């Protein structure tokens, strides 16, 4: 069909449509007189993996010949998303199983639809992982990712009256045809234990033991034949575990203690919850990585080379345990003295950090290290007190930054500060984009940069342009491709070239008309799947993200009470329809952030039934929000809301995802947004509110919300509306949390940009007025996203930490 997606040859078409059934005969054991959807789904599936084995196996063997340095990327998250038409987009298989599940009689993308998302991940940094695997790939890295296989990923959001609900994401129920089990690879984790001191060495002894198994899924380049590997780890009670009848049975019903290990992603997004659970399921990923890394290396007694052979990445601190782990193993069992060792695992480690919020700061209580992971503990100990005495030596007197650079934090209860760990244990400490690495550097890390400087780097987030282009937008880079050519899906700067169709009027109307196009395919969607009417002529206004008070959904709130209430001022004035979506999920436990969605739906209920409202206000919230459903939804906006209190959101992919889309962006000069305002000019970007400096400045003052209720009349307004019951009738005082928290308790100053906002969201309105004038802007927008493309992030990764060159040299097919 559309010239991206491949050829369908003749001969491709034909054996594809053989091995799709023979894959259903002898793999599924069916026939075309039983088969259900769900059946013909795996059945593609089973053929296009076969695809990948041959390249999978010898990439794998070329790695084991050329002996490359490793690149070892750790995470407790990988939000991965659909696999199937990722699959066949890397391979160049698209065209061909369209073509050959048509003459089979089947519509592809409804079996596309019948794969679960593998969510292993909360959002943002699950995503990144996800999107830097891709590019690693892509630009022929030897990379490895590693984590955990979680049997539920992040939950199922169903709303109810309202109300979020949460329900297991049971997604390995009908089985993942994309893993392979390797239980011969299996490896032995210890926990809790005590340590023994000998004539030569400490011993850490009379540990519980859990097993490691691992699960491999391969991860392929862009149609350059390179499978990577994604490892990630399930756990599994050795069968002599705790082991009369009622006893036998007993022993064998415990065995689900250790295997709760991996059952289940904590749900927190930018949360720290101080669990044991948690703490096992760090040092489980950890422990069994860190053999595998060293069987592999010693598969090449002299661990001087490891810092060449080796790379390990710790995706925050979540995988921080790696350095004293790496530590206890080159002390205690390679017996390499400490110093040596210390400068092997320096050189070997880097962190990258992802929030500078505090409550999300990983801080373990001392009591909980010490009964779990006694030995690791001590290696702690012994590397705060070796860190201090260098601070010591290089700030003579200095006794409070001595407290303050500490491991180890002192009080009420013993902590150990992950992140003073990562920073001491790292060659490399970054940021994730240039406001928030220098915020790093100024603030909360200050007296780290000070003590050494070179650490400190900047990595600016990206977002792969395969998935986030190619494969949920095919209309969008077809039309690109017309004009340009293919090269730039894999070197996505040349997107630079589309500025010389900024006046060409052919492109104008094809841009307009892929978006149109794209809104009238999700309208559909909303219809079908969610009985749900909506104007596809309005404005699409989307804000998704996870629900949390720093991201601002309640400024969202504010401004879409403020236009209904225009509205029903003025009845029969213009204005601009919109239809306002708003989705994600609350962490379980975080009251605040279901209030909010209950706030959202309550909106709705009241600006959706309006009659005197019409079709030019509605107000959505988009259930289950997770991966395959945003790349649904992406390339049908129109408006993308980033807007974030100036400092708290360290980077934020959402908003590159919709700047690459065709949307244009309103946004705070806050993470990533400063550089894509920079990268486009800041005339084709709706930027509003206080920067960085002018938080700052309230924060000196004081912060009086009181003030801005005072002096805003229409802010009043709203606020007695919420106070009253307007949007609760028959619960009055339903949203006084809400209220309190805006008046006295607003950590994140949404009134004092409130008007600011309102005012820029009307220039929003003017221009769409104006489709030639608004899609102009658009083409201006996505040219110079190139800059946001994680190709370019992991390239800088590559040179800048790793040590290691990117490739994009096709390995023979
Ligand atoms: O901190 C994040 N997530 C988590 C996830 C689990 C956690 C568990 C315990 C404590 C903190 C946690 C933070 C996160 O997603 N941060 C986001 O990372 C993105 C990728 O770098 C950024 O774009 C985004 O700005 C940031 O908020």
């Amino acid at each position: 069909q559309i010239s991206v997606r491949g050829l369908a040859g003749v001969e491709n078409v034909t054996e594809l449509k053989k091995n799709f059934n023979r894959h259903l005969h002898f793999t599924l054991v069916k026939d075309r007189n039983v088969a259900t959807p769900r059946d013909y789904y795996f059945a593609l599936a089973h053929t296009v993996r076969d695809h990948l084995v041959g390249r999978w196996i010898r990439t794998q063997q070329h790695y084991y010949e050329k002996d490359p340095k490793r690149i070892y990327y750790l995470s407790l998250e990988f939000y991965m998303g659909r696999t199937l038409q990722n699959t066949m987009v890397n391979l160049a298989l698209e065209n061909a199983c369209d073509e050959a599940t048509y003459q089979l009689g089947l519509d592809m993308e409804e079996l596309e639809e019948i794969e679960e998302d593998a969510g292993l991940g909360n959002g943002g940094l699950g995503r990144l992982a996800a999107c830097f695997l891709d590019s690693m790939a892509t630009l022929g890295l030897a990379a490895y990712g590693y984590g955990i296989r979680y049997e539920f990923g992040i939950f199922n959001q169903k709303i109810c009256g309202g109300w979020q609900m949460e329900e297991a994401d049971d997604w390995l129920r009908y089985g993942n045809p994309w893993e392979k089990a390797r239980p011969e690879f299996t490896l032995p984790v210890h926990f809790y234990g005590r340590v023994e001191h000998t004539s030569q060495g400490a011993k850490w002894v009379d540990t519980q033991v859990v097993l490691a198994m691992p699960y491999d899924t391969p991860v392929p380049g862009y149609r350059n034949n390179v499978v990577n590997t994604m490892r990630l780890w399930s756990a599994k009670a050795p069968n002599d575990f705790n082991l009369n009848v009622g006893g036998y049975i007993q022993a064998v019903l415990d065995r689900n203690l250790a295997e709760n290990i991996s059952r289940v992603l904590y749900p927190n997004d930018n949360f720290f919850e101080g669990k044991e659970l948690r703490l096992k399921q760090e040092y489980f990923v950890v422990a069994a990585t860190l053999q595998d890394i060293i069987r592999r290396f010693k598969s090449s007694t002299n661990f001087d080379a490891f810092p060449d052979k080796v790379a390990i990445q710790l995706n925050d601190t979540h995988p921080s345990l790696a350095i004293p782990e790496l530590m206890r193993v080159l002390v205690d069992l390679e017996r390499l003295d400490w110093d040596k060792a210390w400068e092997v695992t320096v050189k070997t480690c880097a962190y990258t950090n992802h929030t500078v919020l505090p409550e999300a700061l990983e801080r373990w209580p001392v009591h909980l290290l010490e009964t779990l992971l006694p030995r690791h503990l001590q290696i702690i100990y012994e590397i705060n007190q070796r860190f201090l005495n260098r601070v010591a030596a290089a700030f003579p007197g200095d006794v409070d930054r001595l407290r303050r650079m500490s491991l180890v934090e002192e009080g009420a209860v013993k902590r150990i500060n992950m992140a003073h760990l990562c920073i001491a244990g790292s060659h490399a400490v970054n940021g994730v984009a240039r406001i928030h690495s220098e915020i790093l550097k100024k603030t909360i890390f200050k007296d780290f940069y000070e003590l050494e400087p070179h650490k400190f780097q900047n990595k600016t987030n990206g977002i792969t342009p395969r998935r986030w282009l190619v494969l949920c937008n095919p209309g969008l880079a077809e039309i690109i491709a017309e004009r340009i050519g293919e090269e730039y899906i894999s070197d996505l700067d040349q997107l630079r070239k589309l500025l010389s169709y900024v006046d060409d009027e052919a492109f104008i109307r094809d841009v307009a008309k892929v978006k149109q196009e794209n809104k009238l395919k999700f309208a559909a969607y909303l219809e079908r799947e969610y009985k749900v009417h909506i104007n596809p002529n309005s404005l699409f206004d989307v804000q998704v993200k996870r629900i949390h008070e720093y991201k601002r959904q309640l400024l969202n709130c504010l401004h879409v009470i403020t236009l209904y209430n225009r509205i029903k001022k003025e009845p029969n004035k213009f204005v601009v329809p919109r239809t306002v979506m708003i989705g994600g999920k609350a962490a379980p436990g975080y009251h605040m952030a279901k209030m909010i969605i209950k706030l959202i739906t309550a909106i709705g209920d009241v600006v959706n039934h309006d009659p005197v409202v019409g079709d030019r206000l509605r107000v959505i919230f988009l259930e289950n929000y997770r991966v395959s459903l945003a790349e649904k939804v992406i390339p049908a906006a129109d408006l993308s809301e980033q807007i974030s209190t100036a400092g708290t959101e360290a980077s934020g992919t959402g908003n590159m995802k919709f700047m690459l889309n065709g949307a244009l962006t309103i946004g705070t000069m806050d993470g990533a947004n400063v550089e894509m305002a920079e990268e486009a000019g800041e005339e084709n970007f709706f930027i509003f509110g206080m920067r960085v400096e002018d938080v700052d400045r309230l924060d000196q003052r004081g912060y009086n919300a009181q003030e801005y209720y005072d002096r805003i009349p229409e802010l009043r307004q709203i606020i007695e509306q919420l106070s009253s019951g307007f949007f609760s009738p028959k619960q009055p005082d339903l949203f006084k949390d809400i209220v309190n928290m805006l008046m006295h308790h607003d950590r994140f100053k949404v009134f004092a940009d409130y008007e600011e906002y309102v005012k820029c969201q009307e220039r929003v309105s003017a221009l769409y007025k104006n489709p030639r004038e608004w899609t102009r802007m658009v083409i201006r927008n996505i040219a110079t996203s190139g800059k946001f493309s994680s190709d370019r992030t992991i390239a800088q990764y590559a040179r800048e930490i790793w040590g290691v060159e990117p490739s994009r040299q096709r390995l023979p097919a």
